[PDB]
């Protein structure tokens, strides 16, 4: 197949997400012959682990997925280590030693990508000097691949985004959202615009409400630390929810380019309501976990290191507006939770009922396209069908359809894919700086009611599906969840 | 439940069809509490079964499906016989006595059902006779239940539909279409109007071309002495096929009451265009049956009653036109064997493709709403989704539906239905007169180019899917069978 000449910069190379996704997913592009000769990975980070250290470490993390030890060997060869400070200016000509170096070796002619695996704080330096200290390749492209998050509201995103724009013009910038390199959410556009019947039914005239849903059974666990200040709000919310619902508010494109999909995505994003704190009290609900039956389930005030007077949420559900024409009226809910009934990420299309009456005792009723991601992908479709009665009377059926177990095997892992995609340099499956100023405008009119303690705090026993507002919700506008458990 | 209060008489009834479907069907419907007390049914023929032999004739009819013994002797005493000759004029004043009789003996108020399980030729007799001889109620309803066939071209129909015109409307007209009356045609209409998605598309905008399969394994067998004067093209296609295709091709009614249905699906036969000599020949294909490769599948000509030089049809396949705006220029396709590949009676919607590029190797193709009639109930539908590859390209996937085992027991026989549409007086699953006459105008014009011989007869080997012919009719216009064994 097509060889792809880079040279990969891994800022944070001996790190969890290093060895554990980022290196097997590199080795998985080997593997598939994609990367076979001029390219090379230039570790880098602060201990001085040698040459001969760096490469057992990183057969260490390609050791589970290997059998012919001589492929592996063959790779490891072509990773090279640098030890360097990030706030040292000077740190940055070594650096650039140990990449103008691998480029001579397999006679790399440019296309570097800075994968940056370091604390949100470093991003505004890194960037800085990359560019004035010269590390910057003169031929070919220079990506960078921002780690989650960007930003903690608008304000630092904003400051985020003014530092990168320094050095990289919009384009050139990769945010990794994990929910947008999965297969399944890249099967909605292929769905929605490869069939006109749904094509042309995705608008205010033929669906009643979409339903977006991320579940989790499990706790916080020793994740409390960080998560008693960002909730399911930013956790879950801000980034995977909202890129998700971009997906599936797009207007249709002029064409299937990076350029024109954002295009498409934006008009959406540019029509979504911000809530005052009156709407956020009548649109939104947030709650936290109490316990469940058994004592396994511990309520969320009880979990270790987590304040017993937090009002932290683990658990938000909303309803959102697009002032589009072909949005109008149609309420868009999200929810996100921990310690929900099951874990399972999907998309439920609920479709207005018909008008035609049969004279039945069960009149027709509304039909629902569920799409889901998590645990394994799956497409049903619930119709209306006649019932197995002497007198003629409506039903509803589902017709479905699973991932067949070749399927799954070949299923690229989200980072094998969002990495070949940089490669690539298509930036269909990321997120726009457009889109992700409107996402934190749009969470931070809801947190500023939070941190001012303007909104209830909602409970729940564990194992349930939320609490009772979430189902009054969406009782409002005449709507019900569709998934429960 | 609501007891039927009706009187029916059964002219044959001593028959196959009689014994084996008519007599069982009228058992469940008193197992199921429809027919309690203010009932009978009387029996007639040539024989002069007394009284006491009816009973035990009916006892062995509805024996296999019958486990509390007095449930059955409390039924079959609402039975009473009476011998009459049907040409015989005063052999019907004998009959009336049977009749007023027996509503005398179970408070019965009109309410009268005349079933003719005779030869074709009486039906005029019968008919003329129940007028004047006096056998018709006076209160209540009077209705006929005419056995198929309805004539054997246009011509013949016409007489039959003026003898009945002489003591009833159509109306009160009953004829039996055995595929009418299964329960997953049925269904087109409520995956049709009550699902707007399809409802909407049902259409020449969004169809590319209709199919319709009726399949048949089995040879001629011992059936070879009518079927050789009536072929496919009677035996299947005018009667079975146009009724499916009518229920396909119908506009949507102002109501879903049988006369406004029956205005729908008219609307769509007068527009049904009649073919000459050189339509026939570029629009349909007529085949004949030879060897397989067991010499358990002979060929057509070397079945017994069959003659040595027969041109008779095995095998139909023909392109229908409908010269209405919501299907200018859809054609569909209709095709009906013996011998063939399998045993399968089934409706395939083919979608156009989308026109929207994904700049993908394979763009989007058709999608297909498959309903399966025969042998099970089954409801598959084929769009187009992402492909599992590094690339983003699409594929398509079948999404599915099965009646469940507890779908299939409750499913109510063809005969217990039509029989229990009748006592409720509904149309709505029955051809009317209309319907009726184009399905003949539109079958004789075809009849006349073969009786002709002005069209060649094609062979194939039994077991196949027909003749290339049949794909080369659909090829013509740039499609395929979606069926093929
Ligand atoms: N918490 C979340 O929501 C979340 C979830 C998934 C992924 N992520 C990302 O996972 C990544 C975690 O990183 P990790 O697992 O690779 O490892 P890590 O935290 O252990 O440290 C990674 C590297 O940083 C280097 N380092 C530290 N300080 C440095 C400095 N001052 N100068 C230079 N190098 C320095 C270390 O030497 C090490 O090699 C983060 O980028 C995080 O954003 C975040
Ligand atoms: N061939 C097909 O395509 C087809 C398929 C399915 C059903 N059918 C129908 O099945 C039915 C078959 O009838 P059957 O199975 O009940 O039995 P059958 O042919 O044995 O005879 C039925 C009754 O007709 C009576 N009979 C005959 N001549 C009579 C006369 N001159 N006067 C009065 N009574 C007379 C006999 O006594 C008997 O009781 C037919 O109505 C036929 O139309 C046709």
């Amino acid at each position: 197949v097509s060889e792809i000449k880079t040279l990969v910069t891994f800022f944070g190379g001996t790190g969890d997400l290093a060895k554990r996704k980022l290196y097997p997913s590199v080795f998985n592009l080997y593997k598939k012959g994609y990367l076979q000769k001029h390219f090379a990975i230039v570790g880098t980070a602060r201990q001085a682990l040698n040459d001969d250290e760096f490469k057992q470490l990183v057969r260490d993390s390609i050791k589970d997925f290997t059998d012919d030890q001589a492929q592996a060997e063959a790779f490891i060869e072509h990773f090279s280590y640098r030890a360097h400070d990030v706030t040292d200016a000077a740190s940055y000509a070594v650096l650039k030693e140990a990449i103008e170096e691998a480029a001579d070796k397999f006679d790399i002619d440019g296309n570097r990508i800075f994968y940056m695996s370091v604390a949100p704080r470093f991003f505004g330096t890194i960037a800085k000097y990359l560019k004035s200290e010269g590390l910057l390749a003169d031929t070919g492209y220079n990506r960078l691949m921002i780690e989650k998050p960007f930003g903690t509201s608008y304000d630092t995103a904003a400051e985020l985004q003014n530092d990168l724009e320094n050095a990289f013009d919009d384009n050139q910038l990769f945010r990794i959202d994990h929910y947008l390199g999965k297969e399944m959410v890249q099967n909605i556009a292929a769905l929605r615009f490869g069939n006109p019947i749904f094509d042309a039914a995705w608008n205010k005239d033929y669906i009643k409400n979409v339903q977006v849903t991320l579940c989790e059974v499990l706790g916080v666990e020793e994740r409390a630390g960080y998560y008693d200040t960002a909730g399911a709000l930013l956790d879950m919310i801000q980034n995977h929810t909202m890129q998700i619902v971009g997906w599936l508010a797009m207007e249709k494109p002029e064409s299937f380019t990076d350029k024109d999909i954002r295009a498409a995505k934006n008009a959406a994003f540019n029509a979504l309501k911000i809530y005052d704190e009156a709407e956020v009290n009548k649109y939104f609900v947030r709650a936290q976990y109490g316990a469940g039956d058994s004592a396994d389930f511990k309520p969320y005030l009880e979990e270790l290191d987590v304040p017993a007077d937090s009002k932290n949420n683990t658990f938000i559900a909303g309803e959102l507006q697009f002032d589009l024409p072909r949005w109008e009226g149609v309420p868009f809910y999200v929810r996100s939770g921990k310690r929900l009934a099951a874990k399972q990420t999907r998309v439920d299309i609920v479709f207005k009922a018909g008008t035609f009456n049969f004279g039945s005792e069960q009149e027709a009723q509304e039909a629902v396209l569920s799409i889901i991601i998590d645990p394994k992908g799956a497409i049903e479709l619930k119709l209306n069908a006649k019932s197995v009665e002497d007198a003629f009377n409506t039903r509803t059926i589902d017709l479905g359809w699973t991932v067949s177990d070749e399927d799954k095997k070949n299923t690229p892992e989200p980072y094998e894919r969002m990495i070949h995609d940089t490669m690539n340099g298509d930036g269909s499956n990321f997120a726009d700086w457009n889109g992700v100023s409107i996402a934190w405008k749009f969470v931070d009119a809801i947190s500023a009611v939070y941190t001012a303690d303007k909104a209830p705090l909602e409970t729940y026993k564990s194992g349930s599906m939320g609490p009772e507002a979430s189902d009054k919700l969406l009782a409002a506008n005449g709507d019900a969840w569709v998934f429960k458990g």
